[PDB]
């Protein structure tokens, strides 16, 4: 578990959003894994507008942050789920660190600010959704 939270908008991973997020949607992507919506409350995250390839992620099934290099935003295999079926999965950027079930919505953080959340993991692997494309966060 875990979101962003910038301006009037929190981004969470698309398949963990709840009622009250769908019910004050404001964009999805279900080839991103990502979803936002809107907040009464103002937030106060920093989202990062740069190519950063390393930065720190929080893993919460090791109450730890780790550094890692990642890769550039792609489109990228993962496997089916209660959520997806096998397919590509766009904006996502793979470093090697550790993730299991649970670990989605940990921030990837560089010296700019938010670069992302965890979204997928498996095989020594862990998969980060970017959001530094979304300017309109800021906004
Ligand atoms: N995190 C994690 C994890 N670490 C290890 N094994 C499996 C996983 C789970 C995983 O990768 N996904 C399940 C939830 C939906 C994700 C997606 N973006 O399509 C894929
Ligand atoms: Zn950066």
């Amino acid at each position: 578990s875990g979101a962003i939270y910038v301006g009037n908008y929190r981004v969470v991973n698309r398949h963990l959003a709840t009622h009250n997020d769908w019910a004050n949607l404001v964009w999805e992507d279900s080839s991103r894994d990502l979803l936002v919506s809107s907040t009464t409350a103002q937030g106060c995250d920093t989202i990062a507008r740069c190519d950063c390839q390393t930065g720190v992620y929080y893993c919460s099934s090791r109450r730890k942050h780790y550094p890692v290099s990642f890769s550039k935003p792609s489109l990228i295999f993962v496997e089916a789920s209660e959520y997806y079926p096998a397919r590509y999965q766009s904006h996502l950027m793979l470093a090697v660190g550790h993730s299991e079930p649970g670990d989605c919505g940990g921030i990837l953080r560089c010296q700019h600010g938010v670069v992302g959340i965890v979204s997928t993991g498996g095989n020594g692997l862990v998969g980060f959704a970017d959001v530094r494309d979304l300017l309109w966060l800021d906004e």
